[PDB]
């Protein structure tokens, strides 16, 4: 049966499902780990359809054993899958393994046109970066350009077996597109680049002329920039 590799406290799974605000007619897309037990919790809610995207073929077999007519299992990679091939309005949820969390979140953003809401459990550090208050990163800016990031709760290691070495957190992404970025791949190129060598003053990474035009101190560093700064820089560099 389930819980073969990971056990998560049921209270935590229930809170995660509650954050999704599942209502009649909703389509939910579940990604990440411990899908057996999370799936059972999600199916207690009035969703219309639940897709589970899972690479583990033994787990696929076990999930398929669940009778519910609303459940459909897709044996593909959630860090690469085009979510918008599943439907026009999807709520995405998952406990994300450390080594694919950032990819899955990035992929969710590429699919933002059909993802109004996502709830993820990730390492506390990843969550704090995404929130953008205590820390930041290229993915944080990429995400927050298109979503509001809500830090829901901290999850100490004890709520997992085996426990992780660091605390986890639940975050909620709510679609909110703040800037009209058309080419997401190109925007990512810009953000990844400007975040390389995070300690380097910006004048070593962006021509001073453009920094002054954007009203940015040439001796500022990338982690002190606002979203508005990133967009205006992006536009200045694209128009050059």
């Amino acid at each position: 049966s389930f819980g073969q590799h990971l056990l998560v406290s049921e209270g935590v799974l229930k809170k995660i499902a509650e954050e999704l605000n599942i209502e009649e007619g909703n389509t939910v897309v579940e990604v990440g780990g411990g899908t057996g037990n999370l799936t059972k919790v999600l199916l207690q809610h009035p969703l219309k359809k639940l897709y589970v995207i899972e690479l583990d073929r033994e787990m696929v077999e076990n999930l398929k054993s669940i009778g519910d007519e609303r459940l459909e299992v897709i044996n593909e990679d959630a860090s690469k899958f085009p979510f918008c091939s599943l439907g026009k309005e999807l709520k995405v949820v998952g406990n994300l393994p450390y080594n694919v969390a950032s990819l899955i979140i990035e992929n969710t953003v590429y699919n933002k046109d059909c993802v109004p809401l996502a709830v993820f459990m990730v390492q506390k550090e990843v969550a704090e970066k995404l929130q953008g208050k205590k820390d930041t990163g290229w993915l944080s800016v990429f995400v927050r350009t298109f979503y509001d990031v809500n830090y829901v709760m901290t999850v100490p290691p004890r709520f997992f077996v085996p426990p992780p070495k660091v605390q986890s957190a639940v975050i909620k992404l709510v679609k909110n597109e703040k800037f009209p970025v058309k080419d997401l791949k190109n925007y990512k190129k810009f953000l990844t680049k400007i975040f390389q060598n995070r300690r380097k003053v910006l004048r070593k990474k962006i021509p001073e002329e453009l920094l002054k035009e954007a009203g940015i101190n040439p001796d500022a560093r990338v982690e002190q920039l606002s979203l508005e700064d990133f967009f205006k820089l992006y536009r200045l560099i694209e128009d050059s």
